[PDB]
């Protein structure tokens, strides 16, 4: 059985709502938008030269295409027959981009959004094993926890765009109350920030995309250590404005529900492990990049004890890195 031992390719796939991140046991590492773009008509199909395009270029060309994000920002929920085919196209493309050899047995751990129903995880598993030889579908917080060697007595706070997903890891299948989903996340910050800015600078030409740019450049919580000065437009002209306090307000607005959620999950652990849980509060997702976040949360958790809050080092790739590790380590 030399062939079978040698001709094996492992993949860690972070199959997210907005982005798919992939690492392979041979060192491939790449990122793409979780989107497939289809020609609008037969002429589009001729123009495209292929039946669909996948990833960043699908997004880039979206004005000319019918684009589909198969992990409809939830899961929201039951994935249709049509969207399972869209997911097949996405996963087929990511697996091809990992460049397997023609003799390779492709073995993939595929992380999916936390709230994906059992039925949807089963659907994605069936589809996956039509694309790769062996697959295992796991939830995102598990994959993230696994990569940190944090699978028990841990709480993962995953701050995304549409939701903040908070998961207690207890070394078992999550119970119904081991997860909390908040609707206050990055998009909500954008909205708050847009409006905090316009209150102070009504003349700026502003939308949630501009607010998002300001946020991504300057996000912080706690006492300001620098000035958030951003170069806006007003009546067509460049105008710089200090939006330190709007940024502070908008980013800090996320935190009360997060702290409340951590409390709710903390008390569901056995009492003698609660201090240990507080040493394993992990922030993930795009929102974990907010400046000052770990210290701020640590201070806000003082009523519960002395917390060690950490932010994942690389929100983009740490999930798929963990999935790859699971894939290579599992017998
Ligand atoms: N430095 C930053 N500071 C604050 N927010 C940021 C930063 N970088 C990215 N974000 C935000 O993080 C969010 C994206 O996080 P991400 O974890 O990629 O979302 P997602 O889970 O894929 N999307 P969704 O399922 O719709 O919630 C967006 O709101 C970004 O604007
Ligand atoms: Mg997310």
């Amino acid at each position: 059985g030399e062939g079978q031992a040698k001709n094996r390719l492992f993949l860690g796939v972070d199959l997210g709502t907005s982005h798919t991140a992939v690492m392979s046991s041979r060192g491939k590492k790449f990122l793409l938008k979780s989107v497939v773009g289809y020609p609008k008509d037969v002429i589009g199909l001729k123009l495209l030269g292929r039946p669909y395009v996948v990833g960043d270029e699908a997004f880039e060309m979206r004005s000319y295409l019918d684009i589909r994000y198969p992990l409809q920002d939830g899961v929201l929920s039951e994935i249709s027959d049509r969207d399972i085919e869209v997911a097949r196209h996405l996963l087929t493309h990511v697996v091809k981009s990992a460049e397997p050899g023609p003799n390779d047995e492709i073995c993939a751990v595929i992380g999916v959004p936390a709230r994906a129903s059992a039925a949807n995880k089963a659907l994605l598993l069936k589809m996956a094993q039509e694309v790769v030889h062996t697959a295992l579908v796991v939830s995102e917080p598990f994959m993230v926890g696994y990569g940190l060697d944090k699978l028990i007595n841990t709480i993962i706070v995953d701050i995304g765009a549409g939701t903040t997903d908070i998961c207690a890891l207890k070394g078992t299948v999550p119970g119904p109350e081991d997860q909390v989903t908040l609707t206050k996340a990055g998009n909500y910050v954008d909205e708050r920030l847009q409006n905090a800015i316009l209150e102070r600078h009504p003349e700026l030409q502003m939308n949630v995309n501009v607010a998002c740019a300001v946020k991504e450049q300057f996000s912080f919580v706690g006492t300001p250590t620098e000035v958030a000065s951003f170069e806006f437009r007003a009546a067509g002209k460049p105008v710089r404005a200090d939006v330190t306090e709007p940024v502070k307000i908008a980013c800090e607005a996320l935190m009360p529900d997060i702290i409340e959620s951590i409390e709710t999950l903390l008390r569901s652990f056995q009492p003698e492990y609660q201090d240990t849980v507080l040493q394993n509060i992990v922030f993930a997702g795009g929102g974990s990049r907010i400046r000052g976040l770990a210290a701020y949360v640590k201070e806000k958790l003082r009523p519960f004890g002395d917390a060690n809050v950490t932010c994942v080092k690389d929100p983009t790739f740490d999930g798929c890195r963990g999935a790859l590790r699971l894939a290579e380590e599992l017998p």
